[PDB]
Formats: C-alpha cells, structure tokens, sequence
C-alpha cells in the first residue's frame, strides 16, 4: 500500500503529471494534488474532464507514470519530497470509482490508477 | 517566447515533470518551479542531480514534455493554471546554459529545453 509520506504530500496542493505511450511519443497531462482520491491504499482516482488524448493512450497501453509532490514535506535530504508512481490505468464512467470523484460536475469519467509501484524519488 | 502566466507560475514552488521516450515505454522525473531558469525566452534551463534514464532517453530522441502549474495563479476559468510545453533538450556541462545553473553545486550537468510551444492547458 501507499506510505504515510504519500499521503502527507496530498495534505498539501500541487501539480500532478500523468505520462502515458502516445504514438508520436509520450504524452503528458496533470491534475491537482487536492483533487486525487486514494482508494484502500492502492488505487488512485483522478477526475477527467478532457484527458481525451490520454484516453487514446490508455486504451493502446495501459501503462501510466504519475508524480506528485510537496516543498512542504519533508524528503529523504531535507524539506521537499516526491513520489514517481507505476500503474495500470483504467477508465470508469460508473461504479465507486466514479462516484469517488463524481464531485466534479465536469467530470466525463474518472481515471483509475491501479497503483503497482510507488518510489520517493526525493 | 514564453507568456506572462508562465512567468508567474515560476514564482510559486511547485513539482515540474518532465517525460522523454524510453525504449521500454515513457519516462517521468522531475525538478522544482524555483529551480528552472530561462534563457532569452525560449530556452528553460534545469539543474541536473540524477536524469540518468532521462539523459540516455533524450539521446535516443531529444523530443521531450514538460508540465507545471500553480494554485496560487489565474486559470482560464478560475484560480489555479498550468502549461504543457514541448520542446528539444539537450544536456551541458559546461557554457552559459550550464553557468545559469552553477548555483546549484549538485548539479552534474544542465539539462536545456528549446521550447517549440507552450500551452495553457488549464
Ligand atoms: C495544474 C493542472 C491541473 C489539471 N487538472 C485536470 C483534471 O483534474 N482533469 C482533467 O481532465 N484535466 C486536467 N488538466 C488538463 C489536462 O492536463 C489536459 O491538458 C487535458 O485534460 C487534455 O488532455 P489530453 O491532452 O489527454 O486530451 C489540468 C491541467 C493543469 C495544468
Ligand atoms: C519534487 C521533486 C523534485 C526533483 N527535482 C530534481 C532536480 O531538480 N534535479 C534532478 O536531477 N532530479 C530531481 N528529482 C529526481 C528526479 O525526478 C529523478 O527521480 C532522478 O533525477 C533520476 O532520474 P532518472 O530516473 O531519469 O534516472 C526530483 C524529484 C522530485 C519528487
């Protein structure tokens, strides 16, 4: 499952990057810090009002890379740490997953990150 | 060159990421908002400790991505914003590209974006 100092980071807002395979090369998207909500310690759902291209992606490799992190958390050689996150991703537009971030009215659908490593990277 | 809206969201500390292609699938590492500098307007410049997958990918394809943003600046349709920039990187250890890092005495080599185009996705 996730570590404490995952969590920690999500205490604090910031900018979330998402990589996913495209066919010209990767393609790179975001999110907020605030906006991710972590299921049983394994799973992260992001909210999705575009993401259409990301969605091409997944559905050719389900691969994805997501980092996040905080200046207000402490690392590994003092303050400022970050995750590189390894997963599978999945697209729902129903089920708990969405209803996770339903919140979000301009959400089509919810990105689902089946969580298979997770690295502090700082 | 880049936009005022990019310049301000370098005043806010916040997680950069940038994604190259690795023979394996896309890879993701990261710097910090207040480490980036940028060099007559259409060059960013980041201080490199590790990017050793990232430094073997870009001489494979110097094609890479780069996302950041911040809460604390005006989005297109509220408070928060960020971009997605594409760009041709390169590594220095030495020149002014690399001397606008110096500061950083960990640094190991400059790692220097000639940005294509830069977007507000956000
Ligand atoms: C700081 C920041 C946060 C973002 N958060 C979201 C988000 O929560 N959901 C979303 O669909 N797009 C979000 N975006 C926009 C995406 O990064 C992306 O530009 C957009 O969804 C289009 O995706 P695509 O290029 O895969 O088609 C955000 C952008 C920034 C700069
Ligand atoms: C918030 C955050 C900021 C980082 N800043 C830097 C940085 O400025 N320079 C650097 O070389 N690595 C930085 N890293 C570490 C890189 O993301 C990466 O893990 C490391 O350089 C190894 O790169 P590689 O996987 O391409 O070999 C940072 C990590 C995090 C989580």
């Amino acid at each position: 499952m996730l570590p404490g100092t995952f969590f920690e980071v999500l205490k604090n807002e910031g900018v979330v990057a998402i990589a996913t395979q495209g066919e010209d090369g990767p393609h790179l998207v975001n999110t907020w810090n605030s906006y991710l909500k972590v299921l049983d310690g394994n799973r992260i759902v992001v909210p999705v009002g575009g993401m259409h291209k990301t969605e091409a992606n997944v559905a050719r490799d389900e691969r994805v890379l997501m980092t996040l992190g905080s200046r207000k958390v402490a690392g590994r050689n003092g303050p400022g740490t970050g995750f590189l996150i390894r997963g599978s991703a999945a697209f729902r537009t129903d089920g708990p997953e969405f209803e996770a971030i339903a919140r979000f009215k301009w959400a089509r659908a919810a990105l689902v990150i089946t969580v298979v490593s997770a690295e502090q990277t700082e």
